[PDB]
C-alpha cells in the first residue's frame, strides 16, 4: 500500500517531483507524496513515488533526487525505529539520513543528531 514520509519537525510531506527534483510540502491532495515501499534483497528498502516511478536517492555529494535506473546504487534505504513511531531513513551506500528542511529543500546527513532526519510514516 502506498504510505506518506512526513518531517515530524515541519508536518512536510516528502514529494517527488516529475521532473525529478525531490522537496517537501504540506499540500496534502498532492498526489506527489505517495509512496510505495519495497523490499531490495533481505534488508533493504527502495522508496518509490507511486504517481511517476521514481525512486528516491542520495547522492554522494549529499543531493537527494529521484531516478527510474533499477540499477543505482544509491536508491537502497535502511529504515531504523527511532522511537516514538518514528523512522530515520538512511541510505546504505553512503550512510546519509534523508533530511527535509524548514525551506523545503531535501538532502542528505550524516548528522544522526539533527533534528529534520525524524519521519512519521503514514499509510
Amino acid at each position: 500500500k502506498p504510505v506518506l514520509l512526513k518531517s515530524t519537525e515541519t508536518g512536510q510531506y516528502l514529494r517527488i517531483n516529475p521532473d525529478g527534483t525531490v522537496d517537501g510540502t504540506r499540500d496534502r491532495s498532492d498526489q506527489h507524496i505517495q509512496f510505495q515501499v519495497s523490499p531490495e534483497g533481505g534488508g533493504e528498502v527502495l522508496l518509490k513515488s507511486t504517481e511517476t516511478g521514481q525512486y528516491l536517492r542520495i547522492n554522494p555529494d549529499g543531493t537527494v533526487d529521484g531516478t527510474r535506473d533499477r540499477s543505482d546504487q544509491h536508491i537502497q534505504f535502511q529504515v531504523s525505529p527511532e522511537g516514538g513511531g518514528e523512522v530515520l531513513l538512511k541510505s546504505t551506500e553512503t550512510g546519509q539520513y534523508l533530511r527535509i528542511n524548514p525551506d523545503g529543500t531535501v538532502d542528505g546527513t550524516r548528522d544522526r543528531s539533527d533534528q529534520h532526519i525524524q519521519f512519521q510514516v503514514s499509510p
